[PDB]
C-alpha cells in the first residue's frame, strides 16, 4: 500500500473555485469543514493513473486538505495476476454471469489485501474510504475504531451471484455504503445505510477546463473539422448499447435538410479492450467513406484535451446510450453550456430537466425532432444550454462532490 503525498492537479483549495461557485457557497462549504477540522479522512484505491476515481482524487483530496480536514490517500500495490482477477470481480460485478469464482481467486485477492494492510494502520484514521472492489477486504485487517465507507464506482444491479456474495462479506461491514444511482443498492444491505452520492466533474480539468479559441481551432483544424457548419456530437466508449448506430442514422436524416450537418463521433478507449475496437471498426464500416462523419478517438491522438474541443465546438450533444451508468459526458456537456438530447437511461434521466436542459427520447426520430428543432433555434438552444449549466454548477460539480462528504462525515 502506497501514499500520493502530492497531487497532478496541483495545489487545488477551494478558493480556486471562487470564482465559479461564488462567496456565500464557498463559505457554506468552510463551515460544513469546520465542524470536521483536524480530523483524518483516508482514501483508498487502487491507482493513481489510470481511471477517472483517480483523476477525481487529484483534485478532491488536495481540496478537502486546504478545507480544514486532515484528508490522505493511499494505493494498493499487487501482481498482473492480482488486477486481472479484479478485472473479473469487476466484469462479474457487472453482469456478465459467465465467470467463475474459484478459490485461487479469493486466496489471490484476500491475500494481496492482507498484505498491504500491515503497511499502513488505517483503523487509526478518523474516517476511512475504500474505493471499489480491490481494496474492499481491507476492512476485515484492522479493529474499527472509526466509521468505514465504502464507495462503489459500478453498477451492482445485476451481479454476478457468486461474485457478490463474496464481497458482500466485507461491504455489509462499512457504516455507509456510496452508490451513483439509487438502482446499484443491492438488497443485500441496508437502504438505512447506503448513500447516494452522483459523481461529479472537476471544472478545472484537462476535460472540463475553458480553452482559448485558438486551441479550439487548431484541434478542430488537426481533425479535420469545420467549425463553420454545423456539429452534432455524441462522446462515448464504442459498444452495441451507446446508441452510436442511431446517432448515425440521426445524423443522416437531420443530413437531408442540413446537407452541411457533421457528426463528430467521439471515443477514448483502453488498448486492452477488444470488444470496444472491433465496435470501433463496425462503426467505421458502416460510416463508409462520408468525411463529414468524424470518428476521433485516442488511437489517433484525441484526449481529455480535445475531447474537451469537439464538446465545446458542438451545436447539439447527444447520448443515446440503451444501458448506461452515471453518464458523466451528458455532466460535461452541460457543463460547456450545450443541450444535451439522450434516452432516460441511468444517469442520464437524472441529469436532463427535460425541455428544460436538454431533452429526454425514446427512439431516433424523436431525436432528429428535436436536433433540428435546437439547429433551428439557437437561442432556444443557448438558453437550455445556460440552464444545463446551472444545474451542474450546483449539483454536480467536485466542490458540491466535497460539501456531500462533509455532510455525510457530519451525521455519524
Ligand atoms: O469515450 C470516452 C468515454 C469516457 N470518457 C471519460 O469517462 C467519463 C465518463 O464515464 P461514463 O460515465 O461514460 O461511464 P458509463 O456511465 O458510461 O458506464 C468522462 O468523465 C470522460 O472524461 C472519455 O473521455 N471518452
Amino acid at each position: 500500500m502506497y501514499e500520493v503525498k502530492e497531487f497532478s492537479s496541483g495545489k487545488r483549495k477551494l478558493e480556486d473555485y471562487k470564482s465559479i461557485i461564488g462567496e456565500e457557497e464557498v463559505s457554506k462549504i468552510q463551515e460544513k469543514a469546520e465542524k470536521l477540522k483536524g480530523r483524518s479522512f483516508v482514501h483508498v484505491n487502487s491507482t493513481s493513473f489510470g481511471g477517472g476515481v483517480a483523476e477525481i482524487l487529484h483534485s478532491l483530496v488536495p481540496l478537502l486538505r486546504s478545507i480544514g480536514i486532515e484528508a490522505r490517500w493511499f494505493v494498493i500495490e499487487g501482481p498482473t495476476e492480482f488486477f486481472n482477477v479484479t478485472k473479473t470481480f469487476h466484469n462479474a460485478l457487472q453482469g456478465n454471469e459467465s465467470l467463475k469464482l474459484t478459490e485461487e481467486m479469493k486466496e489471490l485477492y484476500l491475500n494481496v489485501n492482507r498484505e498491504n494492510s500491515k503497511f499502513i494502520d488505517l483503523s487509526s484514521f478518523d474516517y476511512v474510504l475504500v474505493h471499489d472492489p480491490q481494496p474492499a477486504a481491507l476492512i476485515e485487517f484492522y479493529e474499527k475504531k472509526s466509521p468505514w465507507l465504502w464507495r462503489c464506482h459500478i453498477d451492482l444491479s445485476s451481479p454476478n451471484r457468486e461474485f457478490w456474495e463474496f464481497l458482500r462479506r466485507f461491504v455489509e461491514k462499512y457504516d455507509r455504503y456510496i452508490f451513483h444511482l439509487p438502482e446499484y443498492v443491492q438488497p443485500e444491505l441496508d437502504r438505512n445505510k447506503a448513500v447516494i452520492m452522483p459523481p461529479s466533474i472537476d471544472p478545472l480539468s484537462e476535460k472540463n477546463v475553458e480553452l482559448k479559441q485558438t486551441e479550439i481551432l487548431r484541434i478542430l483544424e488537426r481533425f479535420d473539422v469545420d467549425p463553420e457548419k454545423p456539429i452534432i456530437t455524441q462522446v462515448s466508449r464504442f459498444d452495441p448499447w451507446k446508441g452510436i448506430f442511431d446517432v448515425i442514422e440521426i445524423y443522416r436524416k437531420v443530413k437531408e435538410k442540413i446537407p452541411g450537418v457533421q457528426l463528430l463521433l467521439v471515443g477514448v478507449m483502453a488498448h486492452d479492450d477488444p470488444e470496444g475496437w472491433i465496435y470501433f471498426e463496425k462503426t467505421l464500416r458502416k460510416i463508409g467513406e462520408d468525411y463529414d462523419v468524424k470518428v476521433l478517438t485516442n488511437l489517433i491522438g484525441v484526449h481529455a484535451r480535445e475531447v474537451n474541443a469537439f464538446q465545446r465546438a458542438s451545436d447539439v450533444i447527444l447520448q443515446m446510450s440503451i444501458r448506461a451508468g452515471f453518464g458523466l459526458t451528458v455532466t460535461e456537456a452541460m457543463w460547456k453550456g450545450k443541450p444535451v438530447i439522450g434516452r432516460a437511461v441511468g444517469g442520464i434521466k437524472f441529469q436532463i430537466v427535460d425541455g428544460e436542459t436538454g431533452f429526454l427520447v425514446r427512439d431516433a426520430n424523436e431525436a432528429v425532432e428535436v436536433v433540428l428543432y435546437l439547429l433551428k433555434h439557437p437561442e432556444v438552444s443557448k438558453e437550455m444550454g445556460a440552464k444545463a449549466k446551472e444545474r451542474v454548477r450546483k449539483n454536480f460539480i467536485i466542490t458540491k462532490h466535497m460539501e456531500r462528504y462533509l455532510d455525510i462525515l457530519n451525521s455519524l
